[PDB]
């Protein structure tokens, strides 16, 4: 696993990533990765990115739900452990 760091300029900012539950294997994955967004921008995240911890918080057998509450909650830094197939 990799370490991401990203920064919300605004609390209520979005990171411009698409979290998605799989109907085969556990797990929190990135669907997406919207054009011009905060993790675009910091370009690191692709497609298909395993989140398997956010703030400290795991999410290896979590959901794309607590992944988004998560994010939310912090009022600026996203520190998230992720893997890469």
């Amino acid at each position: 696993s990799f370490h991401v760091i990203l920064n919300k300029s605004s609390p209520e900012e979005q990171l411009g990533i698409k979290l998605v539950r799989r109907v085969d294997e556990p797990g929190v994955f990135i669907f997406n990765v919207l054009n011009g967004g905060v993790a675009d921008r910091h370009g690191q995240l692709e497609e298909n990115d395993r989140v398997l911890a956010i703030n400290g918080h795991d999410l290896r057998f979590g959901s794309p739900e607590s992944a988004a509450h998560l994010i939310q909650a912090s009022e600026r830094r996203v520190h998230l452990v992720v893997s890469r197939q």
